[PDB]
């Protein structure tokens, strides 16, 4: 496994993800209330997928060479099996905050679905233009869903809880920006123009996964807007 | 890709799933009636997602050679995973319609689910007479859903609003219509006898899915049972 | 298929299968309570989509060869297929027969996900050590689940009707013995140790499916509990 270069943030990214599940599993022992329990479920799950699809590229079993340019390069395609799952239940959070109506949470879900299926196109395509058109049409579907969290969740939060409202806002703006950063990633990296090396890659994808996951689950799971108003 | 003589079929496909779903994105824009955002963001997700993998298909990603009968035999897989989440949105719009049960929704998805996995495993099973017995099943599971459409929603649409009952029966007699042409396309097809030539076949699969998706939506999407009744 | 010594439980096991799905089909017609539909549902899938991976096995589709210890090694993989959608429905049945909270139940799919994909990852690991390794994380995601149906769910049974208190706890027993077989027959089979033959281990794992799920549901159908409480 120490063969690669990349293998010590695969090391990191698998011990700092299997530490941030065993504190939120810890966190919401004996949480009774019904709403938390949901918010404490999703937000557990997360960093539990990332864990395992994080061992299994430090393993090797979640890479494969896909030709493309000539070479033999190597794309780590468990990356796409995590977001597939961990994506929608991010958002799922953020909605379930804002009590998003259920059309749009379909419309979020299938829009992110969209994103993470065409980027994994993308990924394992041979062609090397044609990478770059799956990268667009991926990106296009984060557009929208950018879109949805600032015009159409915005709104809906700042007419509820005072609470609800400032930690949506809070979460919404790390989601927006850290998100952002992911299509620039690959654009940039092995999977795409080729300038960034591998390993540097890989470093920016786990500081990303991290505080996207562990990072956003703390500040969630600290805050009274999980529970229900009660006395 | 201009070298496979069924392009000129699957690129007419990309374009009209792509306008479609551009049509049905601009129409849905401003609505606010909670029922009518689901029918919105259901039908408006079936077109996107055929989009894609028409475009994988045109790209020549969605294809792969199958071993039967002696010969190396081009099958388009990517119709699989189109119809494996486009097939249950479908369904769920009619469900909505009428206000189904879970239960009844449940039994839908799930032969649903069973009618597109066998039916994919009888496009890659490599042993001929074979592929035959997975198109029975396939086909089994299709008429239990034909069957619950006509006597399980038609009984229960004909106790709702007028314009409800009477829009799923236009729905309904759409749907039993187009999705039957499925079976027989594959089995005079490539997939199975090898009697139309994928030309034909590619051709034929092109004008049910546009009818079935871009004919089934424009026709729901103009009704007024999509909106709650309200003053 | 005839040349697999396993093959007759192959065939055993796709008749027992079949013959469950048609018999839970034929009891559930007419049945008109909305919440007797849903058991009715998700308890005749159960049989039904496991009748498809034992053909699919039988057929000699579901089977891959992974080479580990120097061999190649026999591994049917459509046993992960079925159990993926499968499990979690099975765990749907006693969730919902105790009203289980929203957040519980995303726990309980959540982790029986993580337990078949980390299972499924082990049994196609080409390095023999870390196919443990999969399967000690997989066996932490059941000893979980077990964990919920004892401390969890048996603790809000015994708050409502005697029938529903009564019939879970017999399908919980039912369900913690069985389940907690499967681990050690696959670290004694062929994907594990290689100890016990891969003819014994398709029979044992055959008498398994087969009591855990149509014998499960022979229980759970026969029971008052599934209907509401109605004059
Ligand atoms: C939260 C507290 C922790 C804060 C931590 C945030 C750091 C995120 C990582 C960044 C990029 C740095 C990557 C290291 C740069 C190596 C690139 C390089 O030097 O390549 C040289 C090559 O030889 C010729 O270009
Ligand atoms: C909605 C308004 C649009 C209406 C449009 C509906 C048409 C649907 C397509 C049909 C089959 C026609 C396929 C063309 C037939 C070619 C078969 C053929 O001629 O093969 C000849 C071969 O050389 C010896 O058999
Ligand atoms: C519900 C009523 C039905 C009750 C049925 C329950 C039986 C479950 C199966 C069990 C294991 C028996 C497997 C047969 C044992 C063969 C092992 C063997 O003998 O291997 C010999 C080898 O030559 C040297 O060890
Ligand atoms: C080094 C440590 C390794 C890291 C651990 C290995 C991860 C894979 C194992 C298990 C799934 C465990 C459960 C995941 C689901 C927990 C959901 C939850 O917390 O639900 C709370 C809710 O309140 C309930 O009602
Ligand atoms: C493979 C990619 C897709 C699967 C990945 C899994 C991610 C989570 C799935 C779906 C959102 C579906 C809609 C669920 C939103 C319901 C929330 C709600 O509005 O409330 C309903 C509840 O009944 C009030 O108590
Ligand atoms: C309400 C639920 C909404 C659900 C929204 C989901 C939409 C998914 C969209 C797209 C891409 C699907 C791509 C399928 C990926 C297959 C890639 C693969 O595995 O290819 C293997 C091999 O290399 C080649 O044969
Ligand atoms: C709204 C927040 C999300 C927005 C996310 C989308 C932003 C995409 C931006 C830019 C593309 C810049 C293209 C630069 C690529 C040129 C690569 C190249 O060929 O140059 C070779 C290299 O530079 C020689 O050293
Ligand atoms: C040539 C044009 C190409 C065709 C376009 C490329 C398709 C892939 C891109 C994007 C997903 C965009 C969003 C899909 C989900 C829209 C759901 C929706 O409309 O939801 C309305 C509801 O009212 C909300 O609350
Ligand atoms: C991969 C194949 C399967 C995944 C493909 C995605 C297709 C849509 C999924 C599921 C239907 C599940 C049941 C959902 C029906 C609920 C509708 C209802 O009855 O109303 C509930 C709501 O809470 C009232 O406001
Ligand atoms: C409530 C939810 C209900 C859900 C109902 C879902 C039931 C799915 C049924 C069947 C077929 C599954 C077939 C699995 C397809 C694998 C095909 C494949 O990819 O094979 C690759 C390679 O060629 C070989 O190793
Ligand atoms: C209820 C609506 C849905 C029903 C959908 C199921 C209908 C299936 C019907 C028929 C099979 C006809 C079999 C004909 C195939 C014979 C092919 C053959 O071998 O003949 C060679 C060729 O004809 C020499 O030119
Ligand atoms: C030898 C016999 C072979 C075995 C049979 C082949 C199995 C594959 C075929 C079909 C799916 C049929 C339907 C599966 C879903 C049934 C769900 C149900 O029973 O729903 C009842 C509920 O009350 C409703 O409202
Ligand atoms: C691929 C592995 C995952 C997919 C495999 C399919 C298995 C079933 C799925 C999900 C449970 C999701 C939560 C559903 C629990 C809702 C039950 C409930 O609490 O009641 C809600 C209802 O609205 C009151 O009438
Ligand atoms: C609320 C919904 C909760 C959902 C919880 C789901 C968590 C799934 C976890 C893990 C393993 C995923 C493993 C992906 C399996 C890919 C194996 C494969 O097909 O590999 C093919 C080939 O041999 C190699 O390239
Ligand atoms: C709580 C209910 C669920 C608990 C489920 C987990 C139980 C796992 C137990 C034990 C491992 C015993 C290890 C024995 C394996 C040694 C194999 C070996 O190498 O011995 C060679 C062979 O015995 C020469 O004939
Ligand atoms: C837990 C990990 C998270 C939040 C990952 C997020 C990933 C994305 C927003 C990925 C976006 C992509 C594009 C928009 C285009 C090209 C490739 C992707 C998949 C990296
Ligand atoms: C959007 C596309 C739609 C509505 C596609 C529908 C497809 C089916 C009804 C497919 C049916 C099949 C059989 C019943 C048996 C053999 C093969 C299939 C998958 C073509
Ligand atoms: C219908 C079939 C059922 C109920 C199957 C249940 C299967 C499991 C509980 C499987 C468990 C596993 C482990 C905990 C670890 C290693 C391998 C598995 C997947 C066999």
């Amino acid at each position: 496994i120490t063969g690669r270069p990349e293998w010590i943030w695969l090391a990191l990214g698998t011990a700092l993800m299997g530490l941030g599940t065993l504190y939120f599993l810890v966190k919401g022992m004996g949480v009774s209330d019904p709403d938390a329990k949901k918010f404490y479920a999703i937000t557990t799950l997360v960093p539990a997928i990332a864990f395992t699809m994080y061992l299994s590229m430090l393993l090797g079993y979640g890479l494969t060479m896909v030709p493309f340019g000539g070479e033999q390069n190597p794309i780590y395609w468990a990356r796409y099996a995590d977001w597939l799952f961990t994506t929608p239940l991010l958002l799922l959070d953020l909605a379930l905050l804002v009590d998003a109506d259920q059309g749009t949470i379909l419309a979020l879900v299938g829009a992110d679905g969209i994103m993470i299926g065409t980027g994994l196109v993308g990924a394992l395509t041979k062609v090397y233009s044609y990478r770059f058109v799956w990268w667009a049409i991926s990106t296009a579907a984060m557009l929208y869903i950018l879109y949805v969290l600032f015009f159409g969740f915005t709104s809906k939060a700042e007419s509820m809880r005072p609470e609800v409202a400032s930690t949506f806002k809070v979460l919404r703006n790390v989601t927006v920006v850290l998100w952002s950063a992911y299509p620039v990633v690959w654009l940039i990296g092995s999977e795409g123009a080729g300038i960034v090396p591998l390993n540097i890659e890989t470093l920016l994808f786990m500081v990303l996964d991290v505080s996207a996951k562990v990072g956003f689950g703390l500040i969630l799971l600290r805050s009274r807007a999980i529970f229900g108003e009660a006395e």
